[PDB]
């Protein structure tokens, strides 16, 4: 009967910030065209089969967060590592939330803010209509989001002063997951309909002006065929390859606790591949909507495509506010389209908040059991993230942002754990043992492409790529400008030492503390610890 309820389900975890936000950014930071073939080809090879690993593994451990790797229980430090990236999440994810808060904000006025150049924050250069120095001009989008919404100063040297704006709004949206995830609401319950819907139907309004304007085409284009000589760059695999392993939370202890929700027999490959499937398609819609605007911006400026935009995170704030000067009425699609933003950003960030805070006090021990320990759990996460993000919220804000971004719950942090995970789970378990139970749990015996990729396609994939980029080493720069210096490459590779770190030590001290020589030791820890159900 109401089997579009299932799929509801599907969507309402499918889509997220990671790809009406991300998917955009990276894609134009690296060109448009050129992305996609990475990303379909990691996609097929990475992605999928990574999905469908974690997804079977969850559902026939029928358990989530670290007790999942009691397959091997040796690599259970691959669960403390997805702790790890998940809080890194918390931390910086939510930022992208105060932004669009801040614009919604925004948004209830009689004429828009960034539609008028007669403010106070913007620059001499900001011309509101374009016509035939003509490259020092900057659209009075662009000075809304870099002298209001973020203040961006000289560098990653200078941090500056604190927001106040923008800091009011992440205390609010800080406070609001508190207060929520504190209730525990149960989000996306029946309504989960509005909650599934409301993105793609706004989505496809926005499409469909996108299309309606001049130089769209140009755009379009741009987004879709690629440039052959930017394949060689290994930046694009890196892009391609975390940007799959970010939007199918692959890594992050997601798959895992989804599959663990699920029947003993239900179709858990038909759900990764319809899973993949709804992602990979989001990524692509979003994908059209914001080339279309940035299309028909290069037009209007006369600028290339690719210097028209931001190649910084700015993007979704300056492609999609963009589009909405052009509807009908503009105020009433800022609010729709920014509250549904801020919605799908909440709903990533409560479950996110909620997997962490279960996990973390899962480990903890009876002894540390506080009265409210919940509550005062949930608010010394939220009053410690708040902390951190107030690096977020000054003047050389979005640079730190940026450190977040690539290199903490991206990059080759994704990489070493999706290696790992396809190395623990095809070798040393048993590739070919895997896929007799997952056999045996759903029925039919999977297509032997995924046992080929978890044993030597994935695999070597994730680690070409790793050697490709270690080798060939290019510093992080944002939106062309800036290129980071030593100390800020050096705190990114902090971030994904503190998330990599946590599979190598946990192994070696678990063998440490285990006895007899090391050939005992690694048969005895790899020996799987079965659930009551096995
Ligand atoms: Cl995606």
């Amino acid at each position: 009967t109401r089997q579009m309820d299932f799929i509801m389900s599907c969507v309402g975890f499918a889509v997220g910030l990671g790809n009406v936000w991300r998917f955009p950014y990276l894609c134009y930071k690296n060109g448009g065209g050129v992305f996609l073939i990475p990303y379909v080809l990691i996609a097929l090879v990475g992605g999928i089969p990574i999905f469908f690993l974690e997804i079977s593994l969850g559902q026939f451990m029928k358990a989530g967060s670290i007790n999942v790797w009691n397959i091997c229980p040796l690599f259970k430090g691959l669960g403390y590592a997805s702790m790890v990236i998940v809080f890194y999440c918390n931390t910086y994810y939510i930022m992208v939330l105060a932004w669009g808060f801040y614009y919604l904000v925004k948004s209830f006025t009689t004429t828009l803010p960034w539609a008028t150049c007669g403010h106070t924050w913007n620059t001499p250069d900001c011309v509101e209509i374009f016509r035939h120095q003509l490259a020092d001009r900057r659209s009075p989008v662009i000075e809304f989001w870099e002298n209001k919404v973020l203040r961006l100063s000289g560098g990653l040297e200078v941090p500056g002063a604190l927001n106040w704006e923008v800091t009011l709004c992440l205390l609010a949206c800080w406070v609001l997951v508190y207060f929520c995830v504190w209730k525990g609401v149960k989000s996306t319950g029946k309504i989960v309909y509005f909650t599934a819907t409301f993105p793609y139907v706004v989505l496809v309004v926005l499409l469909v002006r996108g299309v309606l304007l001049p130089g769209a085409l140009d755009g379009i284009i741009y987004y879709l065929k690629p440039d052959w000589s930017k394949l060689g760059s290994p930046q694009v695999w890196i892009d391609a390859g975390t940007q799959i392993f970010f939007s199918y939370a692959i890594g992050l202890g997601a798959l895992t606790a989804l599959g663990s929700y699920n029947r003993f027999n239900n179709n858990c490959y038909k759900d990764a591949i319809i899973l993949a499937l709804i992602n990979s398609g989001t990524s692509f819609f979003a994908g059209f909507v914001v080339f279309s605007i940035l299309g028909f911006m290069a037009a209007e400026q006369g600028v290339h495509i690719s210097k028209v935009a931001e190649s910084g995170p700015g993007l979704a704030f300056i492609a999609y506010p963009r589009a909405v000067t052009l509807m009908p009425v503009a105020p009433l699609w800022a609010a729709l389209f920014f509250f549904m933003l801020l919605l799908l950003g909440l709903d990533s960030q409560f479950v996110g908040v909620e997997g962490f805070i279960t996990g973390l006090l899962d480990l903890l021990p009876a002894s540390y059991y506080f009265r409210f320990q919940r509550e005062i759990s949930v608010a010394l996460c939220c009053a410690l993230c708040f902390v951190i993000d107030l690096s977020m919220v000054t003047d050389g804000g979005m640079y730190v942002f940026q450190l977040f971004d690539y290199y903490s719950a991206s990059g080759t942090t994704l990489l070493w754990q999706a290696f790992w995970e396809c190395v623990v789970v095809a070798w040393v378990y048993g590739a070919d043992r895997f896929m007799d139970d997952i056999a045996c749990m759903i029925g039919y015996r999977p297509c032997p492409w995924m046992k080929w990729c978890w044993s030597f396609f994935t695999p070597l994939v994730c680690m070409g790529i790793f050697i490709f980029n270690v080798v060939y080493y290019e510093p992080l720069v944002y939106n062309n400008t800036y290129v980071y210096p030593w100390w800020g490459e050096a705190m990114g590779w902090a971030f994904a030492l503190s998330s990599m770190l946590c599979v190598p030590l946990h192994l070696l001290g678990c063998l440490l503390r285990a006895k007899g020589t090391m050939a005992e030791r690694w048969q005895h820890l790899t020996q799987p610890i079965w659930g009551l159900h096995h």
